[PDB]
RNA sequence: AAAAAAAAAAAAAAAAAA
């Protein structure tokens, strides 16, 4: 089955800073606030909506259980 | 399940937004409407933006 | 929706179709279906919608 | 109603030259020889297979 | 049914092939195998290429 | 399929792998795990690489 | 461009046979 939900849920739960590298190289830094089938909400100065199809990677700022 | 409430909030409040496309271009306007595949943005005219080409939607201020 | 928007075709407004690579294509929306839109300028060319980022009217429609 | 098969089949039937602009700007010129739901076959000396998902615009060298 | 006949023809005749990715990168090797979403190309090693990132599959010579 | 067993070869033999993204960036680490949409690449941290942004994945050595 | 471990982001190069 799926493993994307637990990976993002581990970061959202533990409040660990995360880097979302987009398909064009731009690195979004913030906190996973929520996510659904198609988007993730990244939080910093404001809460923005990132489309999953335009993400290449999601890197945790530190190892996560 | 949560994309609509996000965009919808931007429509209720009439808050300026900044849509970043997959190629880094930053479009700015007002979310007037949207459907499963596109978001209608406004400024001078009403332009139709395909969601498959949007990389990010940033509200100009917290809502 | 995208159909009532594209249906630009009626008012014969000139339109720009920005591609995902930044290229601007100016013509007129001649026709469309589920996947493509045909734009007219010198010939009727076929523009795939998956390569489209923005459809801007030259003026309020 | 499909607006795609007739457009390509007309370029095939009239053996009219074409230019396939890819999503990265590369312009491939050749002849539409065949196509299915996912690919077009462009022809010069060697027939190559082009994926539709990488195509941005298919344009005819002349009105068809 | 147009992809399968094409790739299999290069896989059967062992024809050197160029796989142009969507970002312009040109891979050169041989079509060892393929499935609905990937093509396994070969040279010093058998690398897996996703179809969604390929733009063209060109034979080194007519086939 | 042609990618479920392919990734598993790198997941079982612990061979360092290289993942090239659609934008040319080369990732490097070890296939920790994978599913229909993602691959976890390991090094300092275990990052989640989306398949749709993957063009190629080459084993660093013949497998 | 056999490939920039990655430009908090070019309101946008009618288009680099790559």
């Amino acid at each position: 089955q799926s493993l994307q939900d637990p990976f993002l849920n581990a970061l959202r739960r533990e409040r660990v800073p995360a880097s979302i590298y987009l398909v064009n190289g731009i690195k979004l830094q913030g906190q996973i606030e929520s996510f659904d089938q198609f988007v993730i909400l990244l939080k910093n100065t404001v809460s923005q909506m990132v489309y999953k199809h335009a993400i290449s990677t999601v890197v945790p700022s530190r190892p996560v259980s």
